[PDB]
């Protein structure tokens, strides 16, 4: 039981770690095979995949009578995904951004004001419902704006990515599973940190992709995968949150998402997504961690 838990715990990694090359390379793949940018794979197919733990974590928990989970796990990936995840790639791999995607950046800023602002009071399921129809026009537009029988190359490339979600997606579980399980074994179980585990857990995919693609030099994927993750983070996990339930206003982490989402697009804008700019980055992501109520 202890070591069935570290055990799940080494092998979760080793699934993450190896998972997210993977689905790296065969999202490189078929972003050729679609004659579509790497942003664009990365947020789409990337981020929608990473995303599904935030879209059932959410839905579970707003189901459950807990709407404060469910919004804040939500909002708390968004704010990761932009300190925590992108923080740590753009060290690893500077982005300058071409004019186009500055573009798809500036819609993804709007879209946040937008949640904001309408959240103020909180998410009703008709917030949810329009939020979720902007999610979807979004990747439309992203889609389009990116773009233009059983051949190996592509049967390769589907298996590749297919394998790969599953074992960042798995990785993540076992990680989860196996760290809570060690937590049990040797009871220093709160839940006050089982909280803190599996939001942090449903961001492992995220993490564990960017960092892959950051190593292979593929700044676009990264982009694309953190704005499109954000996006599927709102219009998709918290929407559907709201439709079974209210959720409270979370403005203290909405303001900080705004800032940061603001931060992101300046960057990118009229200057690069590089070293000093990711350092920037962690440092505001290691002071929400810091102050935010738990
Ligand atoms: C995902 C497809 C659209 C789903 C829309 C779900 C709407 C849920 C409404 C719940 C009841 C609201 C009652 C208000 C009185
Ligand atoms: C990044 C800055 C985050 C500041 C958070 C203040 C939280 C107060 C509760
Ligand atoms: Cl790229
Ligand atoms: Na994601
Ligand atoms: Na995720």
């Amino acid at each position: 039981m202890v070591i069935l838990g570290v055990g799940y715990f080494l092998l979760g990694l080793i699934l993450l770690y190896y998972g997210s090359d993977w689905f790296v390379l065969g999202s490189e793949r078929i972003a050729r095979h679609f004659n579509v940018s790497n942003f664009v794979i990365g947020a789409t197919v990337m981020a929608i995949g990473t995303s599904l733990p935030e879209i059932l974590t959410s839905a579970y928990a707003s189901y459950m009578h807990a709407p404060g989970i469910s919004i804040g796990n939500a909002i708390g990936s968004c704010i990761c995904n932009i300190g925590l995840v992108l923080g740590l790639s753009a060290i690893i791999s500077p982005i300058i951004v071409d004019k186009n995607l500055q573009k798809n950046i500036l819609v993804y800023l709007l879209f946040v004001i937008f949640a904001a602002v309408i959240g103020i009071d909180g998410f009703s399921w008709i917030d949810g419902v329009v939020l979720l129809i902007l999610f979807i026009i979004y990747l439309r537009w992203t889609v389009k704006n990116g773009s233009a029988k059983n051949n190996p190359s592509v049967v390769f490339s589907l298996v590749l990515l297919i394998i790969g979600l599953i074992g960042v997606l798995v990785g993540a579980e076992l990680f989860v599973d196996g760290a809570k399980k060690i937590a049990l074994a040797l009871d220093i179980s709160d839940k006050v940190i089982g909280f803190t585990l599996v939001a942090f857990g449903t961001s492992l995919p995220e993490l564990m992709v960017s960092l892959a693609a950051a190593k292979r030099n593929l700044g676009g994927m990264v982009l694309g995968n953190v704005i499109g993750s954000n996006i599927a983070d709102i219009g998709g996990a918290l929407a559907v949150g709201s439709l079974f339930m209210h959720l409270p206003a979370e403005n203290v982490q909405m303001a900080v998402l705004v800032i940061m989402s603001l931060l992101l697009y300046l960057f990118a804008k009229y200057s690069k997504i590089g070293r000093w700019q990711g350092i920037l980055f962690l440092a505001l992501y290691i002071i929400a961690i810091a102050s935010l109520r738990m």
